[PDB]
Parts: C-alpha cells; sequence; structure tokens
C-alpha cells in the first residue's frame, strides 16, 4: 500500500505517519523501484497500535516502547501490564482534575441568574 | 503600572501580556511621557479574567469573548450559557477518559501479567 491508503485505513494523517517514521518509532516503509513508500500489514499493525496508544493517554516515548514490546517475541505480558496500570493511575488523576474544574464552573453557574461568573473570574 | 508591575500582580509573564495585547484580546494600554505602556485597574481585571478563564477550561477566543462581555455595561444569561456549554464539554471529556480507563482496566484484568508473550493488551491495541 502507499501512504494514502495506510492513512485512510488507520485514521492517521500522512503528516503523522511520516512523523512516526522520522522519530524511528515504527519500522521504516520500503521504497519501490520508483523510490516511493510502500507498507505491509506489519506497518499497519505498528501504526494502529501507535494510534490507539496515543488515544488512551500514552505519550510518544511510551507509545514507542509499546511498539517495541509488540515486536518482541519474548515480551513479558507483565511488563505491558505494569505500564498499563500506571497509565490508568494518570487517567484517574486527569479525571479528578476535570471534575474539580467542572464543580467550580457549576458553582459559578449556580450563583448566577438570567453576573457572579464574570465577576469572580476577574 | 508598567508591564513588570502587571506581571508581578497577575502572575503572567511580560511576554504573555504583550501577546494578549498583540492579539487584541485585551484593551491596549496607553503610553507614558517616555513611550512605555501604562496599565490601569481595567487591564488587571481583563488579564486576570483571561488567566482564570483559561485555567478553568476556556480557550483563547472564548476567553477573549468573556473579556468582551466583562467590559460590557449590559448579559447574565449569555455568560451562564457559555459557562454551561464549557461544562458539557468537560463532562464529555470526563466521559471519554472514563471509557478509556475502563477499557484499559478490562484488558489488564484479562492479562496473564507474567513471563509469557501472550498479551491481550498489546493484541487489542494493535
Ligand atoms: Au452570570
Ligand atoms: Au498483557
Amino acid at each position: 500500500m502507499n501512504i494514502s491508503d495506510v492513512a485512510k485505513i488507520t485514521g492517521l494523517t500522512s503528516k503523522a505517519i511520516r512523523f512516526y517514521e522520522e522519530k524511528g518509532l515504527v519500522t521504516p516503509p520500503m521504497r519501490s523501484e520508483n523510490g516511493y513508500r510502500t507498507y505491509t500489514q506489519q506497518h499497519l499493525n505498528e501504526l494502529t497500535l501507535l494510534r490507539q496508544a496515543r488515544q488512551v493517554g500514552f505519550n510518544l516515548e511510551e507509545s514507542g516502547e509499546l511498539v517495541n514490546l509488540f515486536n518482541d517475541p519474548q515480551r513479558h505480558s507483565a511488563d505491558v501490564k505494569r505500564r498499563t496500570l500506571e497509565k490508568v493511575a494518570e487517567i484517574e488523576r486527569h479525571i479528578e482534575e476535570l471534575q474539580s474544574m467542572r464543580d467550580q464552573l457549576l458553582a459559578l453557574a449556580n450563583a448566577c441568574p438570567g453576573c457572579p461568573i464574570i465577576e469572580n473570574l476577574s
């Protein structure tokens, strides 16, 4: 496949695909007799993984490590699990933060008719 | 007040304060006899609103619009409206993080968590 198809299939922008290549986070694409990029199911898997890991909160470095673990035939599922539970703790904190912001906005909204909001924000 | 005083009082950097002005998000300050910016309590109020609006979820334009409403002599329900949409947006964000947490905790529970290569987490993420 060419980069365009890989994009449509993975839900990543060509920009992003080329980016992960520049960072060395995914297996480089192959070059054809013409000098253009072609990918295989293997590249599709690595990129899919990378996309979903970013979606669930993993940053770049971590996402790359997951690709490494993915390509490691002798990976320890325990290592992946520890990383996943750590990531869960972070998501929990992130949730607590957003909840704290939501309560403050709701308080401001409560004290308002149809302006405490603006007055207290400045 | 000069720009440095405003920075100390609001906690914003002088670069940030110059940025807000450059983007017309706040009222431009006047000039002193020597050509330096002079601020008034109105500037402190706009910059504070802007800093707190951002800290509580609003983006730049939304913050700029909140500042425009602030300066208006007249819109209780026009702000309560914006405020409540920002809350709906946050709740949706919370809903999404919760969903990712549960999904990761489901995969982790299915994980052997041992020295074998079989891994449901890696498998259902790639
Ligand atoms: Au209000
Ligand atoms: Au696992």
